[PDB]
């Protein structure tokens, strides 16, 4: 069995290598990639996702969210506080003011140290889950809008032809903004590029264990557990790296730079923070071995969840015994 430690590899591929997606995201399969629930790509020297980012100062952010967090240092769960519309230039200077910026540091180990130990104090402000794309239209290789979509690859796998669409989502972030544990929806793969900016530091649980983080999840965050038996859909827990070593949770932590590809795969947990400004763009994805994680995959139908149109297919087809109840969630 390759990668029997659940070790998070990273991929250099050479430029021939980068122009089938599919068969690469294959090939790292086969060197035990999956294990992991991560992977890093540094795409070859010889591409670009775009020429320069000396014009996106016009994007706008319609809803910046404030994540209000409430707990202990190393076990919270946060809100997100809308607050009114922005420019991601408007954003960078906000991201960059004294309140909100980076503090001094050593090297992304003391980052870290001071995220943990500080971040509950304060309430950063994330540009999340906007609708688009900074890749150029002429970059061929890993564009993450041009990607096989998960409807056609369901129709591929499974014969049924779905309603539904896939398109890629940006993040602009700043020091503290957190991405609470979670898998993808329907356990789905993601993919994340790092445009711009300062770096992402991830953890992740091997998807052969993430039943550990559930349980361990349930235990810390009782009262939203009795609330619904899937509640890290809710995409609001926390739980530091001190933590999950007392309780033996498996997991590893690697940071993403500027210019590098994160790929989490089906049912692969994963949390992270913002070292300062930056913007990200992400997408999730299917392969043939997705299928299976699909028909398993854990549902919240309390109501919190609330996701995109085009899961509505995924639960119709992969769990229809489940439809109903999920649907009422939604509704
Ligand atoms: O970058 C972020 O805030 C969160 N991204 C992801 O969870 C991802 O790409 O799957
Ligand atoms: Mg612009
Ligand atoms: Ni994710
Ligand atoms: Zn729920």
């Amino acid at each position: 069995a390759q990668n029997p430690n659940c070790n998070i590899m990273i991929f250099h591929p050479t430029k021939e290598e980068f122009n089938d997606f599919d068969k690469y995201i294959a090939y790292m399969e086969s060197q035990g990639a999956h294990r992991a629930g991560l992977a890093k790509i540094i795409p070859p020297k010889e591409w670009k996702a775009r020429e320069t980012y000396d014009n996106i100062s016009e994007i706008l952010i319609a809803t910046p969210l404030q994540q209000v967090a409430s707990g202990r240092a190393g076990v919270f769960t946060q809100y997100h506080k809308k607050k009114k519309a922005m420019t991601v230039g408007e954003y960078r200077h906000l991201a960059n003011s004294k309140k909100y910026q980076t503090p001094p540091h050593q090297n992304f180990e003391d980052l870290e140290r001071k995220y943990w130990k500080n971040r509950i104090y304060n309430s950063p402000i994330y540009g999340a889950d906007i609708s688009g794309s900074l890749f150029d239209e002429n970059t061929k290789q890993w564009n993450l809008g041009h990607l096989g979509t998960i409807q056609d690859l369901l129709e591929k796998e499974c014969g049924v032809v779905i309603e539904g669409v896939n398109t890629p989502y940006l993040y602009f972030g700043m020091w503290k903004t957190t991405f609470a544990w979670h898998t993808e929806d329907m356990d789905l793969y993601s993919i994340n590029y790092l445009h711009l900016g300062e770096p992402k530091t991830w953890y992740v649980v091997p998807p052969e264990h993430g039943q550990r983080l559930e349980r361990l999840a349930r235990e810390l965050f009782p009262g939203s557990s009795r609330g619904c038996g899937a509640f890290l859909r809710h995409k609001v827990a926390l739980i530091s790296p001190t933590v999950l070593k007392e309780n033996g949770i498996p997991f590893n932590r690697i940071t993403q730079e500027a210019g590098e590809f994160m790929v989490t795969f089906p049912y692969g947990y994963h949390a992270g923070f913002n070292h300062g400004f930056n913007c990200a763009e992400a997408i999730n994805f299917a392969t043939p071995r997705w299928i299976d994680y699909g028909k398993m995959a854990s549902q919240c139908s309390c109501g919190e969840a609330r996701v995109t149109f085009s899961m509505d297919a995924f639960v119709r087809i992969l769990q229809p015994e489940r439809y109903d109840l999920w649907k009422r969630g939604q509704d």
